[PDB]
């Protein structure tokens, strides 16, 4: 019964990207770049099943089915699979999954994580989306009027997300680990003031690559590269690379 969303996140010439949600399963997260992106025809994201309807928490392996299938219906030729942090990994196994069924994504686009992957929770990830019992609420007042989430960022949307996040946040690293090498080319922008032990595990995306991969700098860190102002640097870096020229 409970299925995946596949939402239209632009208003296009150019290769479609479809996003794997980070976690949390929202892809509000990617509204920013989508609206900055210039080089690319339809932008969708992948919403989690259950954040509408009954809750669900699903394992890694079954988030990446629920995004397969989502994706699939729009995925092929000309078209990127593409994830932020854990939707990274979401979308390695969901482009994976797609070749497995004879559906070839045209790559698959990496934001800024490596292979190897309370309140805090809240501020540091739905709180940078929105460029912020009580936090909660300073949240959906925020929300009320901003047009490009108050369609469906209501007060039980965020408590589904925030319950979800939690979830997904207690994958094991093994699980969501890359094993296979995926026959895509992938592009992999990443941030520039990560950690010296972070930022020397960028390179193993290689190790899942059989043919091309390429590596791009981006402005930005991890939290605040899909946030104004070096969200439109990522957005004209992806087109140059990626999108139509």
């Amino acid at each position: 019964d409970p299925t995946a969303k596949l939402v239209r996140l632009n208003p296009g010439d150019g290769p479609g990207i479809v996003f794997a949600p980070p976690a949390g399963g929202t892809v509000l997260g990617y509204i920013e770049l989508a609206r900055h992106l210039k080089g690319f025809g339809e932008i969708h994201g992948v919403e989690a099943p259950g954040l509408g309807e009954t809750p669900v928490y699903p394992s890694f392996e079954e988030m990446v089915q629920f995004c397969s299938d989502s994706a699939a219906g729009v995925a092929g030729d000309g078209v990127y699979i593409g994830g932020h942090a854990l939707g990274g990994h979401i979308a390695f196994y969901l482009a994976t999954m797609l070749l497995d069924r004879g559906i070839r994504p045209k790559g698959l686009i990496i934001l800024d994580t490596p292979p190897r992957l309370k309140v805090f929770i809240l501020a540091m990830g739905i709180g940078g989306m929105l460029d912020q019992e009580e936090a909660k609420q300073l949240l959906l007042d925020r929300a009320k009027n901003d047009p490009r989430v108050s369609a469906f960022l209501s007060e039980d949307y965020l408590d589904r997300f925030l319950r979800l996040q939690m979830h997904q946040l207690m994958y094991s690293r093994d699980v969501v680990l890359p094993q296979r090498k995926l026959d895509i080319p992938i592009h992999v922008f990443r941030t520039k003031n990560h950690a010296p032990e972070v930022a020397r595990l960028f390179s193993a995306w290689e190790n899942y690559a059989a043919g091309e991969v390429t590596f791009v700098d981006i402005p930005g860190d991890h939290a605040t590269m899909l946030r104004a102002p070096h969200v439109s640097e990522v957005a004209q870096l992806l087109d140059r690379h990626c999108g139509l020229p």
